[PDB]
């Protein structure tokens, strides 16, 4: 039994878990920036779950756009809501929808590659 886990977070203890994983660990890892206020977002937290459970290969987590907008922002978030793909060598990709078949497709390319 091997899967993704999607982490809720919240400070610069992400800056810890994003960061590291990414640059630092041979996997791709894969970060929601939505805020909390947000029905389309609460149906896509179990579709990156779903999901996770699909691809092994790729971490999973989520924050809150509310708490850490000055590194959001930077990534690049000035829209509701941005998927980052962060991998063994920066910044691979950026997309910003909720959409249910979307984030499998995405994920696919990427994990693949």
């Amino acid at each position: 039994a091997e899967e993704g886990q999607v982490i809720a977070c919240h400070t610069v203890d992400t800056w810890k878990e994003h960061f590291e994983k990414g640059k630092g660990s041979q996997k791709l890892i894969v970060v929601d920036f939505t805020a909390s206020w947000c029905p389309p977002c609460k149906m896509i937290a179990p579709i990156f779950a779903e999901l996770a459970k699909k691809f092994p290969n790729v971490t999973f987590l989520k924050v809150d756009v509310d708490e850490l907008k000055a590194v959001a922002e930077e990534w690049n978030v000035e829209a509701m809501p941005t998927f980052i793909f962060l991998k063994d060598g920066k910044l691979v990709d950026k997309t910003v929808g909720a959409d249910k078949d979307g984030l499998p497709t995405l994920v696919a390319k990427h994990a693949t590659a």
